């Protein structure tokens, strides 16, 4: 009946989103109890985009914080924790300039401390944090941490958990429960949740988020082709080369150049393939780029840009994506469309329309060549962005952790009945 609230600002690479959560005060330690109350998307770029004008990073938040004042009851403002967590955009800016990164964190801090909420800090999450907290969000919301059965008849094996795949703008994470031995400590995660131990694998591929992959494909196309095979025939734009090569993701790869699309699904496939280095593995088994990965297993939820890209293929292109072969065929069809043909399918705003080919190709290869899903394991992947009226991402897991809302053990160890 009486509710408590908490707020997370997800400071992502392309933009900031605010989530307000609520829960009953006298059931707050039950799994699946916390749920989303409201949300707000901050106008303009991510906080890292203000690296040279850090004051604007704090000001960017004001409109959404004003909404938070209206969404959370007044008498609760003071006891509502507020967190900001920043991900790969700020990790990348920290490589370029720790000083600029610090000024941006200082600016958002200054703004947030002016509000009546219990501000608990602005922090940059690690890649492991980001992966693990998204896995917690999904499994918390779907009540996978409940111990199913009853005395004398507990289900065995215990309830499975949902793997998580998150495609952000500047990194992508894969996280799942595994029985495989750990071969790299950087990928090894151990959780104690509701008296149960979960052995988890996680990895974050920095520079493999949607926006950085598009930049890297553009840089590659400029070098190899001087046309862009992933872009549709009839689409062209003036490319500012400074913007192409300024990222840590592309600096490894004449002020302005014209670049035109060619709708070449096969050349687009070849361009995307160059993103995955499969030449070496110092472990028993790898994903790509020499990174340890055990075999994928269990159900998975693919959210964020995986969901938005696949939704374009099914809803706008009207193509099935149920199998890896179907996803590949949909991508080929989409890439082979001319700019007029693509525009004919989208009566409204056309931002990002020239990018779905490249992003769909990337996703198909990431899953199939990168993570080594096959038809059998892919059948167990679902593309969804919401569970139990709450957006799926790392924000909820993060809040749950920092607010100590998930118990490591059940009260009084449930008298030992789960032993």
């Amino acid at each position: 009946p009486a509710l408590k609230y908490g707020i997370v600002l997800d400071a992502g690479s392309s933009h900031t989103s605010m989530f307000v959560y609520k829960w009953p005060a006298d059931k707050e330690n039950d799994t699946g109890i916390v749920g989303q109350h409201s949300s707000c998307d901050v106008q303009g770029g991510g906080i890292s985009s203000y690296a040279n004008d850090p004051s604007k990073a704090g000001q960017s938040l004001v409109r959404c914080l004003e909404q938070a004042l209206r969404d959370v009851p007044r008498d609760r403002h003071a006891s509502t924790p507020l967190y900001l967590g920043a991900t790969a955009g700020m990790r990348l800016l920290n490589l370029t300039s720790p000083e600029a990164t610090a000024r941006v964190l200082e600016a958002v801090t200054q703004t947030l401390t002016q509000y009546p909420f219990d501000f608990r800090g602005a922090r940059i999450l690690s890649g492991q944090d980001e992966g693990v907290f998204g896995w917690v969000t999904a499994n918390y919301l779907l009540e996978n941490f409940i111990k199913y059965g009853w005395v004398g008849r507990w289900i065995r094996p215990r309830k499975g958990t949902l793997g998580a795949m998150d495609l952000g703008g500047a990194s992508t994470q894969i996280t799942f429960e595994t029985t495989s031995p750990s071969e790299d400590p950087g990928n090894e995660v151990h959780l104690r949740l509701y008296g149960q131990h979960y052995r988890v694998y996680t990895h974050s591929f920095l520079c493999y988020g949607r926006d950085q992959i598009l930049l890297r494909l553009l840089a590659s196309a400029l070098q190899i082709h001087r046309f862009h095979p992933c872009w549709p025939k009839g689409y062209s734009t003036q490319v500012l080369l400074q913007e192409v090569y300024q990222s840590p993701c592309t600096m490894g790869q004449s002020a302005i150049v014209s670049l035109s699309g060619t709708s070449n699904a096969t050349l687009c496939r070849d361009l995307v393939s160059r993103l995955f280095n499969i030449s070496s593995c110092p472990f028993s088994q790898c994903s790509f780029n020499g990174v340890f990965q055990p075999p994928v297993a269990g159900n998975f939820i693919a959210f964020s840009a995986f969901y938005y890209t696949v939704d374009f293929l099914t809803t706008v292109m009207g193509l099935p994506v149920g199998t890896l072969k179907q996803l590949e065929e949909a991508t080929e069809i989409t890439c082979n469309q001319t700019w007029t043909e693509l525009q004919a399918r989208v009566p409204g705003q056309k931002t990002r329309l020239a990018d779905y080919c490249a992003v769909a190709m990337f996703i198909h290869q990431l899953l199939s060549r990168g993570y080594h899903f096959d038809e059998r394991s892919f059948r167990e992947v679902v593309f969804q962005k919401k569970a139990a009226d709450t957006a799926v991402g790392w924000a909820l897991g993060y809040m749950l952790n920092l607010t100590n809302l998930i118990p490591a053990d059940l009260p009084g160890l449930r008298k030992g009945t789960h032993f």
